């Protein structure tokens, strides 16, 4: 049809920050996870490398897309699009070019894609207030994110889903666990010492005769993948402001929702969740002054001046909604 090439030219932007992802979710037929995991997948010839069926590549996509909640304004299949994306163009950073093996390559964006799936869209302090059969299970320790990473592996056992049957068992294994190592690190409640680490990693920074970041151990390695995808993950307010304007009403919808439950069940309401006492414009003032930029900015700083751009989007937009209030 003329509409997928309408898609196909809204997938050439996959290489660029601030692609716009509600239009090719629109132009896909809300399909933007599967188009844009697959689309990146040619890219970086992770199918060839990987001997990855494309049959197969799809339907684990559509399946993986389908348990997202439609439901759900923020925490669904186009957050999980745009974190995969955004992860794709920060790994081609010039700083870590050919630093990552395909494997790693291929572990971060598979957690990307992975990161949120079947979030109900409340958070984890709710479901452990509520006393949730999530929180039950997983013992109040990241909980949605230990869900995200088991429904996501549960389902490469679906008919034709497998997207790895091809790897041998050591890179099944070695992939396994550095993606429960990077979604795992998405809980947010583990910010404050990601960051940390990222800070003592940039005042130590080494790089190589190419001016391409160091990294000598598994460790640095899977903690500079980790920051990756948990930036990724608040990149909302790095983009375009017509998309970070979009981002921002779906996150307020889903927390304004959590509120009237927290406060029909007589619970005190969650920080930005109460709709009949919200600051929009001051709360996201305040999440960029003390979150998203303290972590942008020392992004910026690891991969210097790579991430200049992304740095100076993120400062005009905290600058328009400051002039707001
Ligand atoms: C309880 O702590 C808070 C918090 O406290 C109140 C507060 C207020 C002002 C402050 F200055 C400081 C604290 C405020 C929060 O405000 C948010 C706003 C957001 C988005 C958020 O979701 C994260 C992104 C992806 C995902 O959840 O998947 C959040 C949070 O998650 C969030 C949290 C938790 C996150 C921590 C890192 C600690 C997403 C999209 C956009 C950018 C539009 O706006
Ligand atoms: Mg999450
Ligand atoms: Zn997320």
């Amino acid at each position: 049809t003329e509409q997928e090439d309408v898609l196909a030219k809204e997938l050439e932007d996959v290489n660029k920050w601030g692609l716009h992802v509600f239009r090719i979710a629109e132009l896909s037929g809300n399909r933007p996870l599967t188009v844009i995991m697959h689309t990146i997948f040619q890219e970086r010839d992770l199918l060839k490398t990987f001997k990855i069926p494309v049959d197969t590549l799809i339907t684990y996509l559509m399946t993986l897309e389908d348990h997202y909640h439609a439901d759900v304004a923020y925490h669904n299949n186009i957050h999980a699009a745009d974190v995969v994306q955004s992860t794709h163009v920060l790994l081609s950073t010039p700083a870590l070019e050919a630093v990552f093996t395909d494997l790693e390559i291929l572990a971060a964006i598979f957690a990307s894609a992975i990161h949120d799936v079947d979030h109900p869209g409340v958070s984890n302090q709710f479901l452990i207030n509520t006393n949730s059969e999530l929180a039950l299970m997983y013992n109040d320790s990241s909980v949605l994110e230990n869900h995200h990473l088991a429904v996501g592996f549960k389902l490469l056992q679906e008919e034709n889903c497998d997207i790895f049957q091809n790897l041998t068992k050591k890179q099944r294994q070695s992939l396994r666990k550095m993606v429960i190592d990077i979604v795992l690190a998405t809980d947010m409640s583990k910010h404050m010492n990601l960051l940390a680490d990222l800070k003592t990693m940039v005042e130590t920074k080494k790089v190589t005769s190419s001016g391409v970041l160091l990294l000598d151990n598994y460790s640095d390695r899977i903690q500079v993948l980790q920051n990756m995808v948990h930036c990724a993950d608040l990149s909302n307010p790095t983009k375009p402001l017509q998309l970070y304007r979009q981002w921002t009403d779906r996150i307020m919808e889903e927390f304004f929702r959590q509120g009237d439950r927290e406060r029909e069940r007589g619970m005190e309401i969650s920080p930005m969740c109460d709709k009949h006492n919200a600051s929009v414009e001051k709360s996201q003032v305040g999440f960029i002054d003390y979150i998203v930029h303290p972590l942008w900015e020392t992004w910026a700083d690891l991969v210097h001046p790579d991430a200049q751009d992304i740095l100076d989007t993120l400062e005009d937009n905290r600058e328009w909604y400051q002039s707001t209030i």
